[PDB]
């Protein structure tokens, strides 16, 4: 049961890499530009991070680094959820374990 509160930004390496790979999944995105602009990223910025190899990590890093606020991963899950990305949310927020043997 949920009584306390799992780690949002302090998520486990498993969940961390899981999301990073998800965004860069083999499947071609269907709205990368709209995302960059929507977030408020300049053409120079989007092109900068894009050039790198780890855009997911660089994006979240530069974000919290530049913002230096108390913003958490929730900012991404929400900003993205607005587009209607439930698939990624399901893979990232998979269901818990069961009691039965199988």
């Amino acid at each position: 049961p949920d009584l306390g509160c799992q780690l949002y930004l302090h998520i486990p390496q498993q969940q961390q890499e899981e999301v990073q790979r998800l965004l860069m999944m083999g499947e071609p995105a269907k709205g990368w530009q709209e995302l960059a602009g929507h977030l408020g990223y300049q053409a120079e910025a989007v092109e900068t991070m894009a050039c790198d190899q780890m855009p997911a990590y660089t994006l979240l890093r530069n974000w919290a680094a530049q913002e230096g606020n108390r913003a958490t991963l929730r900012v991404l899950e929400d900003a993205l959820a607005a587009i209607g990305r439930e698939d990624v949310v399901q893979v990232l927020s998979s269901p818990a374990e069961s009691s039965s043997v199988v």
